[PDB]
Parts: C-alpha cells; sequence; structure tokens
C-alpha cells in the first residue's frame, strides 16, 4: 500500500514536493491523536508521522516551533502536509518526523523489571544530550512544558538521544501568562504544582533532574497521584519551602501550613554506589528557587559529564560516542565562556 502526498519540507523555503511512503503502522496514541510509522519510498528511510486535528482558528503552534528548530538531540521535521481522518469534515495536520525506535521510558523500565540500574556511561550521554536540546531550544525563550522519560527518544546501537512532542511548548513571554496544567505526572515542578501561571523554562531543568533521579534511582524520586502526595515526596528530601522560597513558586501560596521535615542529606536518597557528582548534579536541579536552578548550559559542563569529554572514551558497543561537541553560537548564547569546557581540545 503506496500513500502519495504534496507534503511542504520542515526546513528551508516552501516549496511542496510529493512523498510516497509505505509500510504505515500505529505506534502511538493519546489525546493529542496518532504517531505512526512510515517507510519512505525513494530512500527506504523510516519516519514517524504525528497525526493531530487541525484547529481552523489558527496555526497549529507546534508545526511553527518545529519549523524553526534544527539541532541533533530534537527530532527533526522533515515535512508536514493536511489530510482527511476520522473525524469527517476535520483537517488534520500531519508532521513527518525522523523515526527514532525507543524511549528512555522503555529502556529504563526494562532495567527497573530486571531489579538493575541503567549503566551510569547511559545515564551521563543521555543526561548530556537532553540538557543541549534544552539549552537549544532555551536559546529562542521556548520551554518544552512536558520533559518526561516517554518524550526522550532513543537509538540504543548510536546512543543518539531525541526530545520529541512539542505539542505543550511554548515561547514563555515575561508578563504574558502560561495555563499552569502543562507537564506530566512525577515531573512537575512545585510551581506547577501550586498552580503558578508565571513560570520561567527552568520548569524543564526540574524536569530533567527528575528523570536524572530517576534513572539513578529506578524508579521515580517524586511520586503520587495527587499534587498533595507528589509535594510530600518533595519535602522529604529537599526539607519544608521557606516563605521565601514558596513566594518564589506562586506567592498566593505562603499562608498555608506544611508539614515540617528537616533537610534530608542528598548523600542517603540514592544507593550506596551511586557516584557523587550525579548526586550533586540532582541537587543543583532539584531547587525550589526557580533561579537558583543549573540552566541546561550549566548542567552540560557539569562534573558529572567529565566522562564524556575523555577522548578515549567508546560506547560499550565498541563504537564511537556521538555527536556531543559541535555546539553553535546560537546554542552557546547563555554563557559563551563555558564553550572553554564544553568544547574539549580534542573535538
Ligand atoms: N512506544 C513507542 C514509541 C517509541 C518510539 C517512537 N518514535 C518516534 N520517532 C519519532 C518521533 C516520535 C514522536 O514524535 N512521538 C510522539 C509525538 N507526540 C506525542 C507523543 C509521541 C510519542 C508517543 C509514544 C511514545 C513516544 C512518543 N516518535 C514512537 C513510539
Amino acid at each position: 500500500k503506496v500513500t502519495t502526498v504534496v507534503a511542504t519540507p520542515g526546513q528551508g523555503p516552501d516549496r511542496p514536493q510529493e512523498v510516497s511512503y509505505t509500510d504505515t503502522k500505529v505506534i502511538g496514541n493519546g489525546s493529542f491523536g496518532v504517531v505512526y510509522q512510515a517507510k519512505l519510498c525513494d530512500s527506504g528511510e523510516l519516519v514517524a508521522i504525528k497525526k493531530v486535528l487541525q484547529d481552523k482558528r489558527f496555526k497549529n503552534r507546534e508545526l511553527q516551533i518545529m519549523r524553526k528548530l534544527d539541532h541533533c538531540n530534537i527530532v527533526r521535521l522533515r515535512y508536514f502536509f493536511y489530510s482527511s481522518g476520522e473525524k469527517k469534515d476535520e483537517v488534520y495536520l500531519n508532521l513527518v518526523l525522523d523515526y527514532v525506535p525507543e524511549t528512555v521510558y522503555r529502556v529504563a523500565r526494562h532495567y527497573s523489571r530486571a531489579k538493575q540500574t541503567l549503566p551510569v556511561i547511559y545515564v551521563k550521554l543521555y543526561m548530556y544530550q537532553l540538557f543541549r536540546s534544552l539549552a537549544y531550544i532555551h536559546s529562542f525563550g521556548i520551554c518544552h512544558r512536558d520533559i518526561k522519560p516517554q518524550n526522550l527518544l532513543l537509538d540504543p546501537d548510536t546512543a543518539v538521544l531525541k526530545l520529541c512532542d512539542f505539542g505543550s511548548a511554548k515561547q514563555l513571554v515575561r508578563g504574558e501568562p502560561n495555563v499552569s496544567y502543562i507537564c506530566s505526572r512525577y515531573y512537575r515542578a512545585p510551581e506547577l504544582i501550586f498552580g503558578a501561571t508565571d513560570y520561567t523554562s527552568s520548569i524543564d531543568v526540574w524536569s530533567a533532574g527528575c528523570v536524572l533521579a530517576e534513572l539513578l534511582l529506578g524508579q521515580p524520586i517524586f511520586p503520587g497521584d495527587s499534587g498533595v502526595d507528589q509535594l510530600v515526596e518533595i519535602i522529604k528530601v529537599l526539607g519544608t519551602p521557606t516563605r521565601e522560597q514558596i513566594r518564589e513558586m506562586n506567592p498566593n501560596y505562603t499562608e498555608f501550613k506544611f508539614p515540617q521535615i528537616k533537610a534530608h542529606p542528598w548523600t542517603k536518597v540514592f544507593r550506596p554506589r551511586t557516584p557523587p557528582e550525579a548526586i550533586a548534579l540532582c541537587s543543583r536541579l532539584l531547587e525550589y528557587t526557580p533561579t537558583a536552578r543549573l540552566t541546561p548550559l550549566e548542567a552540560c559542563a557539569h562534573s558529572f559529564f567529565d566522562e564524556l569529554r575523555d577522548p578515549n572514551v567508546k560506547l560499550p558497543n565498541g563504537r564511537d560516542t556521538p555527536a556531543l561537541f559541535n555546539f553553535t553560537t546560537q546554542e552557546l548564547s547563555s554563557n559563551p565562556p563555558l564553550a572553554t569546557i564544553l568544547i574539549p581540545p580534542h573535538a
């Protein structure tokens, strides 16, 4: 079964072309719509097709964001096209993206089910690539707003990580309010739990810190089906937020009473074989004050990633590590001096 469409390339100028594909199978479903896998007839390359319902009143925000992104750790929009679908008289937007076979969720689940942890070399590779993708999107004012393991795509043979699902992504403008109900259970920053509408891109850094801790532990660090349960788990690790810290993440919640828990030592939260650099990185990402958390680029420069910068490092499968040092001026713009650390002498 061959489907031919007239699709517009994602990057470059608006000059459509005939794209033919086959072997269409469903690989994802949800409130967003459906993600398919397909093979392009010309090259034989696998692609993913995200199909979503198109709002008649305005251009799809995810498409506007995707057309402006170009980074090795962000899934690439190859083409886009409009089509019919399940609901009659409704137009659908189809995003043809580069296909990535695995997710951090599935991979971590294998390890947790086998009563093991993912080797720290992979924790470093994946976490570093996530912080690069965040550094890049944050350099445009764009916040992902839904960082979680299912959104971190992985190619197991090359150890490449690609951030995906820009359905909640938004360019945050200071003074313009944002909906607080974005971000998934376990990964929500405490300002989002308190329903703040004036949050910054630093909510992605809290989410990434939750992913790091979960990869170190083998289970979520702040679980719970309600915000109050999530908050008790946060207070158990971080200690009680001060009135000042509470004011920094939604000031309308300053008069509420919180359980009095003393600041637990981060060394006791993880298994004894956990690298102290990973623990130090966690404590700097999972902070109450949104401005106290490391930026993505500062996290890339952390000592936990020094092994990645060694010229002799190789993947466990014997292959070379993927591209890690091809930083652009755009990507370094939050702190250009960091290139001194980020690009090692051998690169
Ligand atoms: N199981 C599975 C599985 C594993 C790998 C892929 N590969 C892949 N490759 C390129 C792009 C995308 C993509 O844009 N996905 C999404 C986009 N928007 C929302 C949600 C998703 C999504 C849904 C389910 C799982 C993970 C992401 N996914 C797909 C499914």
